[PDB]
């Protein structure tokens, strides 16, 4: 019968820092992680900036021998996983290793490695493709490499649901624990799509902000002058643990994961419906799953991508789900500061939602200078808002009309 | 407690045929779908053959214009899914559409599309990249496009667990239904990795058979002269349905899905442990999940990739799990005929396991001319074996040491 699930460890790489506490201090100070991209020549691209991870040292985590074989998205997922496991204080043993699994996902996976090997294939031929090309590029290898290095023999898998990946990964990992398939899961996501194909591909769809001359102002969710999402890199991982397992070992518990929802829009490959009907179905599934009155929701970490249609669909969904309470809760997009970490978005945003509970503060939506038509909720414009938060909701919506919602609450 | 899950529809593209019945006729006849790859200069490659889908007409399913937006692996997953839904006779309505979801995965996803866009990017720069490059290439678009086409509003996600994808997709969809999150799921996998990067990538790892002179003899699971796996394309989809939901509408039920196991080896990035400890744990987990004794298993659809280490690991795992029953069950690798469909392997092999139950016949392991040291089980060498089959297992073992087992039983 269904067990309770708590958060005992968290780990992160983001455009604002190389761990959770540095990232969160940036979030609460309203600091932007967005800057011109330095790692390649973007002069022929319509977008030349994004949220890069700055000064990542893989030799904090892995031998340069192992690290050379792995795409950056895998390096980033392993860094966040290692941080989360250490933060949890969990000791892996012969007695518990079969009950500890991993579900670390990615939206796009090893696009840089595939680009570089494509360059070798076309310029020099197939014999120059890396022997490590496949295991170094495919999305399940965060889960694989983490399991090999820590000795995790529990459920081992990976989700890929585009921009919903991190939220779905955490939710489904919680279901694993809830239903008795594992006692512990490391779950979240990682992304590093800042290569020619990534910036070029999103560029070809005209989905990216082209505010090259003021990158820190590009990501402006619900602002009338928004002109698309900002592409960002990084990773979030959480250690999810059955409640009595966490209590038995004296774990520090950050918060409880009480609700998880999923829905499909069944509308369009890339565009969200204007009314947010799919997002609303998803949130309602999540709140019913958590046994909550919608009026209990104090904080929403929005998907809030800074796209014309996505930002307004989310207002419509929140008004539909919460009615008059939509005017009492606080809703913010941390993507205003971090940009859009795609498959990692839901994982870092789940961590920001847990810290909003820990610290009783709503992170700001920076750059919200002129809220658009109908964007009249408390969107925590400009500056962090200390307030009561018992229940926090984290939303993600992706290509293919795939929606996820996570519901967290304080644990006492 | 938990709801029962039955299979009411199946769909497939394979190297043996463009649907399930034609594929299955090939399987029972011991026919190979392996041939030198056409319309692609493979002179510089150490492997020049594979399992191609022959004569696929996407316009049976999509307009030319919508098909042009989608990588071949998505077209193949949509064909299998459309076939499965049609095979099920399910009528989607406003009363049930929220209860019908999709979990179609891929191991490698849109390599062909990525490859063809690298050409544009390197030669002509980013402005030639297709606007549909991202949504047309990402693994969750089979689930996405199927939900949009059929109006499915249930759980919408995609697994990517390398060669375990199709098995995990079906098992995790079955759980969704068992635990009441959906009444119907369309689940399985698709793969089209026969590009330079696929053939070159596996080739650079020396993972592939190089038996260019006799492609139909290359895939020879447990044969002493095997020299690695054969790369194959295609897709499988199953309609999973809650038992009372299937009975109420008068559905034709192929078989019941009674068990699902997962385990991580935590051993090596690409090689299974010699003793198959991980595959043994996973099968034991699946039998416990089904409430069945090892002695009740009659037929195993092996992973049986024709790699030296993989094939022997599976014999060790089966002897360990099944003890004095190991010789009474029949175990075969249909990869002897189909080659290795990677993330689709588990999907098409779940279909073969279901049809083994329907037709009371163990498919052959073709090319098993000289069983290797210790390969003394009933591996159904050369020809199909009619026999009693009440319980059938389908095993998948993939990169990252990720394992899955499905347990099917006759329904009456
Ligand atoms: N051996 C491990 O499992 C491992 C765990 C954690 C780390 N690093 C951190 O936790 C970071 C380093 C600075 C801030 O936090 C490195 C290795
Ligand atoms: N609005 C409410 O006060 C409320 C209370 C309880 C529930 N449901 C449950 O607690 C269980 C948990 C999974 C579904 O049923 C729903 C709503």
């Amino acid at each position: 019968s269904r067990r309770r699930v708590v958060i005992t460890g968290m780990g992160m790489l983001s455009p604002l820092g190389l761990d959770v506490p540095s990232s969160w201090e940036g979030i609460l100070a309203g600091r932007s992680g967005i800057a011109p991209i330095e790692h390649m020549d973007l002069s022929a691209y319509s977008t030349r900036f994004g949220g890069s991870v700055k000064g990542f040292n893989v030799e904090e985590y892995l031998s340069a021998k192992e690290a050379r074989k792995l795409d950056l998205f895998i390096q980033y997922g392993l860094a966040a996983s290692f941080q989360a496991v250490r933060d949890s204080g969990l000791e892996v043993t012969d007695a518990n290793r079969e009950r500890i699994g991993v579900s670390m996902g990615s939206g796009i996976g090893g696009l840089t490695n595939i680009e570089n090997n494509c360059r070798s294939l076309f310029e020099q031929g197939p014999r120059r493709i890396s022997p490590f090309f496949v295991p170094g590029s495919i999305i399940n290898m965060v889960s694989g490499f983490l399991s090999i290095h820590l000795g995790l023999q529990g459920p081992n898998y990976a989700l890929t649901t585009a921009q919903t990946t991190g939220t779905h990964s955490i939710g489904m990992a919680a279901r694993n624990i809830a239903y008795g398939e594992a006692d512990v899961m490391v779950a979240g996501g990682s992304e590093m799509a800042a290569c020619g194909l990534g910036l070029g591909g999103f560029g070809a769809a005209r989905a990216l902000s082209t505010r090259n001359d003021e990158p820190t102002r590009a990501s402006r969710p619900w602002d009338r002058d928004r002109d698309g999402f900002v592409l960002s890199d990084g990773s979030g991982a959480l250690v999810l643990e059955e409640l009595e397992h966490a209590r038995a070992r004296g774990a520090r518990i950050y918060a409880e994961l009480v609700g998880f929802g999923m829905s499909g829009d069944a509308f369009h490959m890339t565009a969200p419906p204007e009314d947010g009907a799919g997002a609303a179905r998803c949130m309602k599934n999540a709140l019913r799953d958590a046994g909550l009155d919608p009026r209990q929701v104090d904080y929403i970490n929005a998907h809030g991508t800074s796209t014309p249609a996505g930002d307004i669909a989310e207002i419509a969904a929140v008004k539909s789900v919460f009615g008059e309470h939509a005017h009492a809760l606080s809703m913010s997009s941390t993507k205003s500061m971090t940009g859009h970490l795609l498959g990692a978005a839901g994982a870092v945003e789940a961590i920001f939602s847990v810290l909003a509970l820990r610290d009783q503060v709503a992170p700001p939506t920076i750059n919200l200078d002129n809220p658009d038509e109908g964007c009249d909720l408390d969107l925590v414009a400009h500056e962090a808002k200390p307030r009561k938060i018992d229940v926090a909701l984290s939303n993600s919506f992706g290509f293919g009309g795939t929606n996820g919602t996570l519901v967290f609450r304080r644990f006492a």
